[PDB]
């Protein structure tokens, strides 16, 4: 996940609390509306001091602070990589040539699952150190 | 990320280091053949000891491996839930009506990347809740 997209998601949150009780409001009406069985797994008065919209909301942005922080060592790597004389067009060759080894060298074992994990591992890593390799690009 | 993915992406890594060293040269040899322009930012002697494959899925298999201990916490959530009532079919229609909310309460400001991020995150977040509601589930 790279900084650009952890920003966009951050200030659409912050845009949520700032109408927090009409949000968490409308989202219980929805959920209700759309699926009444699940209703008894709620307080009779809910709308109340119930606050699922962002107990929801919070654990997502939670998480993906966490991330971010730690994907500052991808970013740590994707300096040294423009150092070596690496560029950011570089990447796709890398991850194709990955993607094609692991094929290889697991033979029979290889599934599509598996290349679609490894493929979106590798894309998703790629991404944020591009990100990081178009602001020293001089 | 579920405990099933890691699982086999970890069991695909083990794979590969078992025959760590015939991997290596198969991966310079198809990059070098696929894109000859970057061979100059390696050594004239890489497949002596380079390990560029390694590097690469040691890095994403930490990386994982991170997000996979962080994720225990989601798990314990979803046991939570288990005891809240709530089954692993009731996952996408909170995750649609929070988009509905979203989408409603951000207005013009909404972009469909912002709702593609938001879906992704959702999804992301209740596959790991959804696998350990199926192991409590009786
Ligand atoms: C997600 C993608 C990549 C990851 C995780 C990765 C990881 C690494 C790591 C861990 C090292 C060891 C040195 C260090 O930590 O700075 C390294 C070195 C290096 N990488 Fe990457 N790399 C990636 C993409 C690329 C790309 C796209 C290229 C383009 C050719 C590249 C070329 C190099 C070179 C030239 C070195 C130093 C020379 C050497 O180790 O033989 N890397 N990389
Ligand atoms: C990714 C999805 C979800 C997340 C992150 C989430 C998060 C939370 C959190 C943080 C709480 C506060 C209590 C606690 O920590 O145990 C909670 C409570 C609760 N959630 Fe969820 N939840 C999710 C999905 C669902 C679903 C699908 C339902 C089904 C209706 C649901 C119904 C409830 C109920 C009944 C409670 C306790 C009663 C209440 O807080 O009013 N949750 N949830």
């Amino acid at each position: 996940m790279t900084r650009e997209e952890i920003k966009m998601i951050q200030k659409s949150w912050l845009r949520v609390i700032d109408k927090m009780d009409e949000a968490g409001l409308l989202f219980y009406r929805r959920l209700f509306d759309v699926e009444p069985k699940v209703r008894p797994l709620f307080k009779i008065d809910i709308e109340k001091q119930g606050r699922k919209l962002m107990d929801v909301l919070n654990w997502i942005v939670l998480n993906l602070q966490d991330i971010d922080a730690a994907l500052d060592a991808a970013r740590e790597l994707a300096r040294r990589h423009v150092k070596y004389g690496v560029k950011a067009e570089h990447y796709p060759v890398v991850g194709h040539t990955l993607i094609w080894t692991l094929r290889k060298m697991i033979g029979s074992e290889w599934t599509k699952q598996l290349e679609q994990l490894w493929t979106q591992a590798y894309e998703a890593l790629a991404q944020v150190m591009i990100e990081e390799h178009h602001h020293h690009h001089h």
